[PDB]
């Protein structure tokens, strides 16, 4: 059994909010959702990782999830040389090496769950607990793969909780959040100060818009989930697949974990197909409902080879981000191009 | 157990459609999700209303669903007058009086299903062989207070499927539509005609979104019927409603035709508060999470008095439009108010 | 010297506005505009043709002004045809042709000023006063090819002035309406009744991004006739053009009914190139700035040979609807193209 | 005589244009505007400015044209504060001032012409030599108060131009806009990699939309010229009024300069009323077409009084953005509230 779903959240989603009155009514909708007392809205998540940065002092070292083969880490090296930060990676799923490479310069810590694609989960509090037992650190939960629906950072032990609105989410609606929740009363200040004065803010239009695709997030979410499931639950009965990884599978490595830190699971579902990269090519060639894109989320279910679309990646390994189509449409067409792989 | 939903339904929405470009994708989609060869776009419902009215001649006659506390009576009056057309109003959730009021004259048959806001239940199929039994006759369903997800009048003997889009759904996205769903070829060529030739007819704006809308139809309603289910079920259980209308609970008396005829209910339940006039009013302002309104659908949960709000209608007669929030913020909300009624 | 615009017209535009509250201030903005009392909001031009002939009764008889190389005489037909109404197509260019052909069953004459693509100019209130020196017969205008900007139907003696926005207008937002415009107090009512009843309305949508474009209309419009002005004196002087036909030339057959009858001309001007058929068509493979299209208005401007895009019209006709890039760059463009035919 | 509008503007808005496809038309779009061979967008006006100075390192020196009566001082403050810069603020309108604030530290010079609200005019060209004569030091004008369509920073000498986009601009359309405009290559290159690094960049919809209001921007600031000249020519000449102060004025202590480095000016009219404060605000209480705002710029025109809305400033000054209204209505309301400060 999962965490209970967070009380109150589709009511909030919908009536909270029902200066800049619609960044205002957005901020406090989504800090609703985050569990929290303040939010923050952004240009762009990326934007949003700048100023939470900006937080620190030349000199102050953060410490990064170790994306391998997301391209993420190069990003924060870009920030870090920009302003005189220190910057280190860190597998953070095991919590001893976490421990481990604290220095008294640490100041920041940041982490993604699960990470893409290979989705190794971390343990929030526990890196909460490690990070909290000495010294002042702020820890940032990237809480962009799953959604303030699935994961609640800041209730697991968490400073900042960051969600990143990508032009791909809800529907493809044009819309770029950085979206920054705290519950820290100093946090939040200068969060705020650093919002007003630099100006990387996000349109009217685009508070409007964002707003309103989250008033059907919880709907849209369950969907993702129920068919994600779905989804892993026949590839890893398939005699055509070598193994699956998804986090709502007892399968999953680190299941126990995901149970206790989430609500549920996302549509984002990652296997082995059996055999060599060219099978797993032809499977890509044969689908004929999903539709190959490296972009994540969406209406629309999709397919991705990593190791094409970007030591290396594993060529067997497919990511996909399960849509809303119907279940059986999407199990079909799967089925099908598997089986066109191996005559 | 209910119809199993119709197939390939969402992966239609999401994927059917991806002159008038964007009207010919909108009309594309729809006509699968009415289970349909064909489907044509009107500026409103009202607007296909007559249109389907122009396929007959002066002194022919309709037969129409008497709606007896809605008021679309009269529209469907104006009309029939307007084009010198006999009309004729009857209860036709009685079959009986269906049959025995065919005249030769009579030429077409307009029902909706269910009823605003006592919902009756129609039995389509036993309508339509009875309406094609005798004569070259016209059935049409209204198929606005159940959606194309729930109800699929085409493939119950129906040779028309109207569904009339008002700007309250879909979270209030102002848009409006009149689509109406054929399967005959003949009907689909003058309707076609009529469409180009008159002009009443949306905008390609209308078009886009009324059709990114659909993409989300399935799982918003799925949520509607949900929440409906567990609000009709608190509120029959309650010691201060005297009873409660909603197809989808046994205690209908229709229900058996329903989950015959349907895959689902909606949102829409419709009780009877304890006690008199001033009971149900008092529960009206004690609502702190419904909100007073005499539309139908949205994400927001909606409530209404008929009896006020517009032989009279029951004083006690209390219609809400259950929306998308939390199922236990709406019980705890219209738990409070009973309450604060019956001191 | 032409008409002095209209007084109040820009200030109207902006701030006039500033059931279905959208709608509703979009009918009360263009009414001033149309310098009248009364407007009226339908899906589409041709919708509200629709609705003005609902006001006659079967066997009455229209006098539509003769559409000889435009289509919209069919259009017409299929209503007449529609709904038992005798038509007839008159030229109203010659004002005795008109007064000729008036019957006791004529009620309704309709006229499009100037016509397209000719551009034959008819005396508006010569009309009016041959129209109701007997009877009571309604004058409509068609006054889409000017504006309310460059035109004033209502003021000029005519019972009724309609507007037709298309989706090409206003830079190509997707706005589509039929604006009907009246002084009358029996004619509003009776249109009104019709509106509502008959359900060919705008969406909310609509209205508004409608709105939102008559607040620019006027310097949009200037610019449209500063341009075409240029354009069409231009070619006039040019030794590769035949003739020219532009209202706002002296050169033009109905010039001074024009400048007694507007403030102003469009963007819509028509030319002879010499020589034959292949070089117009030379020509218009030349142009590299001018788009080829057969849709009329947009900030694009656009070259037409009707006699190939659509007894026969000239092949030599060429119809350009000049937008509102710099005057020089489109003078340039005709330049170089019409060299590139004549070697 | 002004500066001969710039060729190809109009054209180039229009039809320049037709990774991040929307934001790389419209940087591509708004380049030729700038006459640049470089654009690029930011999420803000503010953003924009906070990137320029990222080009600069700890200890380095900016020198800011000093706005006494705006805010926006305190900005610049709270950048240089923020990234360890030093920073000066020089009445620039006095070029000695300039040339004897320079400083091997030096590396960055920021301009904006006019002035808000006394409308200073800044000789670009006259501090861009004086600027480029030693040293390696970056010109950077805000262009925001003038538009591309008025004046060309890059043309006159700047390293940088650019743009603020604010919601209030193009009829209220909420889109925000930092544009920045460069001729080296150099600078181009770094600007570009702080821009995808940082994060700080409009939304798809922003550019959109941005791009789809540049259309028009040569019509409509027309429009706020020739109606601000009116007011201004108005004002000047009225017998309640001190003096005016409008660069398209001979009046205008700089209006040879202005002539000399721009093509026109905007619909910002400042001037003195007659009488004490007290005349000044029953003047304001008694506009019944000017609507009182601090925003800058939109179809509708504003009066502001600076002195009791935000040394002190004068209480008798008064600052209008005349808008698109006919002339006349403007000069009637303006008259008649003057008349009714001095009975």
């Amino acid at each position: 059994g999962f965490l209970p779903h967070f009380q109150h959240f589709a009511t909030q989603a919908i009536h909270v909010g029902q200066g800049n009155p619609t960044r205002n009514c957005l901020e406090k909708a989504v800090a609703a959702l985050d569990g929290a007392k303040y939010c923050l809205a952004f240009a762009s998540g990326l934007a949003a990782t700048v100023t939470i940065t900006h937080l620190l002092k030349a000199g102050d070292q953060i410490i990064c999830m170790d994306d391998v083969y997301g391209g993420t880490n190069l990003y924060f090296r870009q920030v870090a040389s920009e302003f005189g930060l220190k910057i280190s990676f860190v597998d953070c799923s095991k919590i001893k090496l976490l421990e481990a490479a604290i220095t008294p310069e640490t100041k920041l810590v940041w982490i993604e769950t699960p990470t893409n694609p290979t989705q190794k989960v971390i343990d929030i509090e526990g890196c909460a607990h490690i990070v909290h037992k000495h010294g002042d650190i702020i820890l940032v939960v990237d809480n962009t793969f799953m959604s303030p629906y699935f994961q609640r950072p800041l209730a697991l032990g968490a400073d900042i909780s960051m969600y990143s609105a990508t032009k791909y989410m809800n529907g493809h609606s044009d819309v770029v959040m950085g979206l920054v929740s705290v519950n820290c009363e100093s946090l939040h200040n200068r969060l705020r100060f650093l919002q007003n004065s630099l100006g990387a803010v996000p349109s009217p239009i685009d508070c409007y818009l964002c707003n309103r695709g989250l008033k059907t997030l919880h709907v849209r979410m369950e969907k993702h989930f129920k068919n994600g499931m779905a989804v892993a639950q026949f590839l890893e009965s398939n005699p055509w697949v070598e193994k699956v990884i998804y986090p709502g599978l007892p399968s999953h490595p680190q299941h126990e974990l995901v149970k206790r830190q989430c609500t549920g699971c996302t549509g984002m579902v990652t296997f082995y197909i059996k055999g060599t990269l060219q099978h797993a090519e032809i499977f890509l060639k044969n689908l004929k409902l999903f539709t190959l894109a490296v972009s994540l989320g969406g209406f629309e279910s999709l397919a991705e080879l990593p190791a094409i679309m970007t030591l290396g990646i594993s060529d067997t390994l497919i990511r996909l981000s399960v849509g809303l189509e119907d279940e059986e449409d999407l199990l079909e067409d799967l089925d099908q191009a598997l089986k066109a792989a191996h005559p």
